[PDB]
């Protein structure tokens, strides 16, 4: 064969991720995903290849496609929780979590000025280069709910805001170096978010879903400082934009990426 399976990275649904030898490249390390068998599943794989036209700096490479199939991505050493867990005290400097911000938050524009959603955006997925370079991956294909956000939980849409409710998780959680909302069920994980971010108004809890908005009592919402303790004062704006239950009011990540916290 033309990739060389060293070790496992991990399982997906229903296939597995290997560390691969790219024999015919050098024997560079590529992560080699394998998909089962449709046609919505090659839609989405035309859409992987279409991103990649653009060859973003904050996406990872799809070096090949085979033919169930075989989707050879270029293979990166950490992801952002191994980076948190081996960045030595006090934490990361304020200007990396700065910049790996604006990556993120590039990539995520990428991905949703191309109608792509992640859905599932999480540190383990966000992978950190030797050059301390973000790049997202894991995404574009068909369990921790800390980055869930609250309108996936409650079942009621399922947008680009998703995502960035993710980010500000991931946000908080890069000062913190400890997630932010550690809920153990969807509604166990919604009263945590609650807690932190107060109880909306009526008029922002979505109409038709099973979860009515008097099924908490979170009472009134407490200061993010608390929870995130050395964040700035323009962080703390940002941070808040990201966090907002309501979708539709929600910052997007084409204007987070020219909120002060940036200039
Ligand atoms: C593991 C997880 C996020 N993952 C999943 C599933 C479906 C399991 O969630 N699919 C994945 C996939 F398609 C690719 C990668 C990926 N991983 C690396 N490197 C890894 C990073 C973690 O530390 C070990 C390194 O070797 N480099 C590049 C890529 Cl693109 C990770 C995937």
């Amino acid at each position: 064969q033309q990739y060389e399976c060293v070790a496992e990275i991990g399982e997906g649904a229903y296939g597995k991720v290997f560390k691969a030898r790219d024999l015919k490249n050098g024997g560079r390390f590529v992560a080699l995903k394998r998909v089962r068998v449709p046609l919505s599943t090659i839609r989405e794989v035309a859409v992987l290849r279409h991103l990649e036209t653009f060859e973003h700096p904050n996406v990872v490479r799809l070096f090949d496609v085979c033919t169930k199939l075989t989707l050879v991505f270029e293979h990166v050493d950490q992801d952002l929780t191994t980076y948190l867990d081996k960045v030595p005290e006090p934490g990361v400097p304020t200007e990396t979590i700065k910049d790996m911000m604006f990556q993120l938050l590039r990539g995520l524009d990428f991905l949703h000025s191309h109608r792509v959603v992640h859905r599932d955006l999480k540190p383990q997925n966000i992978l950190v280069t030797s050059s301390g370079q973000i790049k997202l991956a894991d995404f574009g294909l068909a369990v921790t709910l800390w980055y869930r956000a609250p309108e996936v939980l409650l079942q009621s849409s399922y947008a680009t805001p998703v995502d960035l409710w993710s980010v500000g998780c991931i946000f908080a959680e890069m000062f913190r170096r400890k997630p932010l909302f550690r809920g153990s069920s969807d509604v166990d994980q919604l009263g945590k978010i609650l807690d932190v971010i107060g109880l909306p108004g009526e008029e922002d809890w979505p109409r038709d879903v099973a979860l009515p908005r008097q099924a908490f009592h979170s009472k009134s919402a407490q200061p993010i400082e608390k929870f995130v303790t050395d964040i700035d004062e323009l962080g703390k704006d940002l941070l808040l934009k990201c966090l907002t239950f309501n979708p539709a009011k929600r910052i997007s990540a084409y204007s987070a990426l020219s909120h002060p916290y940036f200039q």
